[PDB]
DNA sequence: TCTCGGGTCCTAGGACCC
DNA sequence: GGGTCCTAGGACCC
């Protein structure tokens, strides 16, 4: 009853398709990212401006007081979905059986597939090369049995390596993993269970159920779970997506509902045109908003409605700006719909 | 350094249905 | 009293 799971993930993704189209870029430290002066955060960076410190989510102040040279990029998304539609068309070459997560990720089950003598290890090996070859952009791969361990696998050789994880092998493997390395345990999570003593899934093996469901949810019952090596879930191939939203950050807080008004109008045709691509008749189950203050706290309003409208997310933005402001500046101005379900 | 924009899934109270 | 819808927020991931 044993699958055979890949998980692949290119390197440095934005970054490596950045330096691959001008190669004045490979040794130089690069990021894709907003400037400073409009408030941007780092999405990516390559291996030379990472060894200063630069990670995908720092404020690009930071990045560049750690690293002064960062030669900072916006980014060219066509770019980025050519080259995830061909590493999907090259995984599709292996398997039909494909979970994408995003432009750069996904799991191949191929327990049931005859591609290499049956090998897992063999097969990730082929995709890399391959994706190597026809794209000259680099992958990474983790081979497990089951989705949350080829992940983590995917991780431990990169750039540009694999690492494979047998049944035999998962319980050492297990012992002194740590609970954050697990996805859905973050920031919060992870130093809640530190603080009731727990770490790695070591810990978390001796401890009572009953429990983690009682101080966790549904979520408790994930980490004994997943401590313990199980994760049932199936490679899906089927998701769709629920909802589309836009937002923008301006570079300076906003203070009058004139500004905001006039933010929302240029925000309006991007989210008109985003969801005519999937949904030509502009028909949905809710349409709201969302600001974003001074201090961080953020609010939406979002309800009911058949189709796309853009005074009535005025109107919202509206009474949401007066009754929920209380004279902070506004950072950030979104809109938002949910998609009708089937 | 001062904190993005695209999403996903989970929770939870009161409404509403039976 | 027991489902399921409706809304808002939070944690998380890429
Ligand atoms: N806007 C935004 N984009 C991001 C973020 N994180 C990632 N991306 C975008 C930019 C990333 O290029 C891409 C894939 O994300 P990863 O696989 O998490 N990291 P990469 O592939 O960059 O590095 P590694 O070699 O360690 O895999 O998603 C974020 O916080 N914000
Ligand atoms: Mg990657
Ligand atoms: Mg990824």
């Amino acid at each position: 009853g044993s699958r055979k799971i890949i998980h692949v993930d290119m390197d440095c993704f934005f970054a490596a398709v950045e330096m691959r189209d001008n190669p004045a870029l490979r040794d130089i430290p690069i990021a894709i990212g907003g400037s400073r002066e409009r408030r941007g955060v780092i999405s990516t960076a390559n291996y030379p401006a990472r060894k200063f410190g630069v990670r995908s989510a720092m404020p690009t102040g930071m990045a560049l007081k750690l690293c002064p040279h960062l030669t900072l990029l916006p980014g060219r998304f066509d770019a980025y979905k050519e080259a995830s539609n061909h590493i999907r068309e090259i995984f599709s070459r292996y398997t039909s059986r494909i979970e994408p997560l995003s432009l750069d990720e996904a799991y191949l089950d191929v327990t049931d597939s005859v591609h290499c003598h049956g090998s897992a290890t063999l097969i990730a090996q082929e995709i890399r090369q391959t994706i190597f070859n026809e794209l000259q952009l680099t992958a990474s791969a983790g081979v497990a049995p089951v989705k949350f361990l080829a992940k983590i696998a995917s991780d431990m050789n990169k750039p540009n390596g694999q690492f494979v994880i047998t049944p035999a092998e998962v319980p050492a493997f297990l012992q002194t993993l740590p609970l954050a390395k697990i996805p859905g345990v973050g920031k919060v999570s992870a130093a809640k269970l530190e603080a009731m003593g727990l770490r790695t899934c070591g810990d978390v093996q001796k401890c009572d159920l009953v429990m983690l469901l009682k101080r966790f949810g549904k979520f408790g019952r994930i980490l004994w779970e997943r401590s313990q090596g199980i994760d049932e879930r199936d490679v899906n191939s089927e998701r769709l997506r629920k909802s589309v939203g836009v937002e923008r950050t301006m570079a300076e807080d906003i203070h009058h509902w004139s500004e905001c008004e006039a933010i929302i109008e240029r925000l309006y045709p991007e989210l008109e045109r985003r969801l005519a691509k999937v949904k030509p008749d502009l028909l949905i189950a809710r349409q709201g908003v969302k600001l974003k203050f001074d201090d961080f706290q953020q609010t939406t309003q979002e309800h009911v409605w058949p189709r796309l409208n853009k005074a009535d997310l005025i109107a919202t933005a509206r009474k949401t700006w007066d009754e929920r402001r209380g004279g902070r500046g506004v950072r950030l101005v979104g809109l938002h719909v949910t998609l009708l379900d089937p």
